């Protein structure tokens, strides 16, 4: 809250981009970053790590869009020594150790929400503790700046377009391109005319214990229990009391879950796992009425 410094941080899988990230589940295989001193509104230069990925395929619109080469991958860190090589760098970089703050920033909701927790949950990683907690540099953008695109209509090019900067994508490669221009974006809402404060950030729950924000899960195994489904929706906010598994009308677990999350928003981005992993077995999310939720739990 009210940090020294953001991190804007931008993760690029061996899949699909922009509002498709992390609906085909890809792994990560790279991660883009860079400070932003807020105070003294300057930058820090630009830093990368390449994550090697479990299965070293890319799709081909991933090789087409980012023209990573699979080689130098092949060589580098898995996720657990990527991230712990991210954290070093960072407090590092920042100083940590005199007691100054920083804050994840990032281009929306898919980069923590949708991949680093998901990925790091299914590989046992026990992330940072940064990664529980980020701007939405969209979001943050529209409490700034009048006139501006709707949130759904939001990302990095609009934003730099809004703000008169030329995008950078025209002599950079993609990610590295968009953490120069949140850059200099945020350089821009710190300043006249706009003045912004980053106040709070978003929370990523951990714990656990109206229609559009409920979600059905089904093909859950015998042996799933609670915990279980609150970790297949890890990256989102399950509303208090909000995950439920069902069932049947003999009394029995009937495969099912009902989970109320805090927004339609996080029901949407839970709706994207569908067909994602619990081990080997796919998990199928549909959408539900608020009707059933009541009587289950």
């Amino acid at each position: 809250a009210s940090p020294d410094y953001l991190v804007v941080l931008f993760g690029i899988t061996a899949g699909a981009t922009g509002a498709k990230l992390g609906s085909d589940e890809k792994e990560l295989i790279l991660l883009f970053w860079k400070v932003v001193d807020l105070a003294n509104k300057k930058v820090g230069q630009l830093h990368e790590v390449l994550v090697r990925p479990d299965q070293l395929e890319l799709t081909e619109d991933c090789k087409e869009e980012t023209k990573i080469d699979v080689e130098s991958l092949s060589s580098a860190s898995q996720l657990d020594q990527a991230l712990r090589q991210f954290n070093q760098s960072v407090s590092n970089e920042l100083n940590i150790g005199v007691g100054t703050s920083f804050c994840l920033c990032t281009d929306g909701q898919l980069h923590v929400r949708q991949i680093l927790h998901p990925e790091a949950s299914k590989k046992n990683v026990l992330l940072p503790e940064c990664f529980y907690s980020f701007f939405d540099l969209r979001k943050e953008f529209k409490k700034c700046c009048p006139g501006s695109p709707d949130i759904d209509k939001l990302d990095v090019a609009t934003m730099t377009e809004y703000l008169n900067f030329e995008k950078s994508s025209s002599v950079s490669r993609y990610g590295a391109s968009q953490v120069e221009d949140m850059g200099n974006i945020i350089l821009a809402m710190i300043s006249e005319p706009y003045n912004h404060r980053f106040s709070d950030p978003e929370r990523v729950n951990y714990k656990f214990e109206d229609d559009n924000t409920v979600v059905r899960a089904r093909g859950l195994p015998w042996q799933s229990s609670d915990q279980d489904i609150a970790r297949f929706f890890k990256g989102l906010n399950i509303a208090k009391g909000g995950a439920a598994l069902c069932l049947n009308a003999q009394g029995r677990r009937n495969g099912e879950a009902l989970v109320r999350f805090v927004s339609e928003e996080h029901r949407d981005l839970a709706l994207q796992r569908h067909k994602h992993h619990m081990g080997t077995r796919y998990i199928e999310v549909y959408k539900a009425t608020g009707e059933d939720f009541l009587k289950i739990a």
